[PDB]
């Protein structure tokens, strides 16, 4: 990483070559120089660069990303001048606010918005009610009013939001895992309202992006719900259309999840000073902005001055409409929980497979925080002698893939030894043979023989998935070496919890109320007996 110097990184579909020639004004009026670079997967490639000390002294990407770089620590603290932060929407400051403060500088602001044909429609509807009237009209013409990407959440969600749907509830520069609100009444109406379109066959159910866009771009459905993206192949459709405000269900206007491009300063830089000193100075400005839209669209922008201007075209108006009506899009991890248990709610929900309340349910608390009690895991997870006493096995899990999460624990039920349940918990959950999952357990006990037995079948059945397990006691009443050589053959890795599991255990599953971990006497030394013993076992 060089001094004096400052180093960017944008993305390649976002105009470079604008944020050079602004970088150009600054040499020119500085003498400090700046490399912009649109390197290969950067939003990859910088979290692992940074962690070494090294990368761009600036990073340009969606802000939602820049929560696991908060968290990794890679971004340093910004504190702008109050007078400064008003130059902006107020709305782009909480995007980039991680565990309360602020992380990034807002620039750009994407969320969904309602295209229609000028042609077919001259007057779109302001209400989602009249998309079924409006729906039969059409279809007397052989057209269709409404089709949009059903199949996925981003798309989807405005509907169910309208009336109060929201993913998890923003205290005060600070998101709750624990609180998700996914099945709530409103959610209920937006959904079951989606699946009323679907049953009448105001659309298929089956439909998609790719199929959607052909729809709209050769005439055939007056409208689709889109975002900017998608603007240049329309304008090259020929077709005479325009962008507006999202219908309001419930009279409530609907939520698209409003994305936020944002530079953030790396954390590792000796530059900060003079990276705030261009942000602020020279690219957030009017001259700037403008350099930079001219070389490709930035559509609306967090700059006040520059998109009262952007705002005289009504297609980026109604965009940033949709979005101070929108929501802004968490950057917390547990985001990865949501759409994965929201995306295949909808689709079970679409075809029917099951009922609206049930998914609804099902998503509400798939993703969702449970997290154990401090003095239950203390009691369950000591591995001594004389633990032998303790009953029912507890099993904290981690659904890897890494890229996607779940997390949570479980404990023996009536019957029902606890790996039986994860089995019967992860089963009911689909999965694509084609992807690859790696799953994580942390247990009281070993398994069980018959435990084994089953979970070595399971994992031969799905030669997809890759099992790890961590044990803090080995469990017997001949048999369960065995059962755990089997584990050993089937290539399941068994490993007892060390010190830096239990402090991995304790900051992941458990509820601490934001205390550290205590050592209890005699963890390290059983650590390393019960591993003698395993090592004896499996070799
Ligand atoms: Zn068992």
């Amino acid at each position: 990483i060089e001094e004096g110097k400052l180093v960017i990184w944008i993305n390649g579909d976002k105009g470079y070559n604008g944020l050079a020639e602004v970088g150009k004004k600054f040499e020119k009026d500085t003498g400090i120089k700046v490399t912009v670079e649109h390197p290969d997967k950067l939003e990859e490639k910088f979290p692992q660069v940074a962690a070494t000390g090294d990368g761009p002294d600036i990073i340009f990407w969606a802000h939602d990303r820049f929560g696991g770089y908060a968290q990794s620590g890679l971004l340093a603290e910004i504190t702008p001048a109050a007078a400064f932060q008003d130059k902006l929407y107020p709305f782009t400051w909480d995007a980039v606010r991680y565990n309360g403060k602020l992380i990034a500088y807002p620039i750009a602001v994407e969320a969904l918005s309602l295209i229609y044909n000028k042609d077919l429609l001259p007057n779109p509807p302001k209400t989602w009610e009249e998309i079924p009237a409006l729906d039969k009209e059409l279809k007397a013409k052989g057209k269709s009013a409404l089709m949009f990407n059903l199949q996925e959440p981003y798309f989807t969600w405005p509907l169910i939001a309208a009336d109060g749907g929201y993913a998890f509830k923003y205290a005060a520069g600070k998101y709750d895992i624990k609180d998700v609100g996914v099945d709530n009444a409103g959610a209920k109406a937006g959904l079951t309202f989606l699946v009323d379109l679907i049953k009448n066959k105001h659309m298929n159910a089956d439909t998609d992006y790719s199929i959607a866009e052909a729809a709209f771009n050769k005439g055939e459905t007056a409208m689709t719900i889109n975002g900017p993206w998608a603007w240049s192949n329309i304008d090259t459709s020929a077709v005479n259309y325009g962008v507006t405000v999202l219908p309001t269900f419930k009279g409530q206007p609907s939520k698209p999840f409003v994305g936020v491009l944002s530079a953030g300063i790396n954390a590792a830089s000796p530059n900060k000073e003079l990276a705030k000193e261009f942000l602020e100075n020279y690219l957030l400005t009017d001259e700037g902005l403008e350099a930079v839209n001219k070389d490709k669209p930035l559509g609306a922008v967090a700059l006040k001055s520059y998109e009262e201007e952007l705002a005289k075209d009504p297609r980026i108006a109604a965009t940033m409409e949709n979005a101070q009506k929108g929501e802004i899009m968490p950057n917390i991890p547990q985001m990865s929980a949501f759409w994965y248990a929201v995306r295949t709610a909808v689709i079970n929900a679409a075809s029917g497979r099951q009922t609206v309340d049930a998914a609804l349910a099902a998503a509400q608390t798939n993703a969702a925080a449970e997290f154990m009690d401090p003095a239950t895991f203390t009691y369950q997870f000591k591995n001594v002698r004389w633990a032998k006493g303790r009953r029912e096995t507890y099993l904290c899990y981690v659904v890897k893939r890494s890229e996607s999460l779940d997390f949570g624990y479980l404990r023996n039920k009536n019957g029902c030894h606890v790996e039986l349940l994860f089995l019967r918990y992860i089963s009911d959950w689909d999965l694509d043979p084609g992807r690859c999952y790696r799953v994580t357990w942390f247990t009281s006990w070993s398994p069980c023989y018959d435990c084994a037995r089953h979970v070595a079948d399971f994992l031969r059945g799905n030669p997809n998935l890759s099992l790890r397990i961590f044990t803090a006691r080995l469990y017997f009443c001949k048999a369960e070496p065995e059962g755990l050589r089997r584990l050993a053959e089937a290539g399941v890795q068994i490993a007892i919890m060390t010190y830096k599991d239990y402090e991995y255990c304790w900051n992941t599953f458990v509820e601490n109320h934001e205390r550290t971990f205590k050592a209890w006497e005699g963890l390290h030394e059983n650590s390393v007996r019960l591993s003698r013993q395993l090592r004896r076992i499996l070799q």
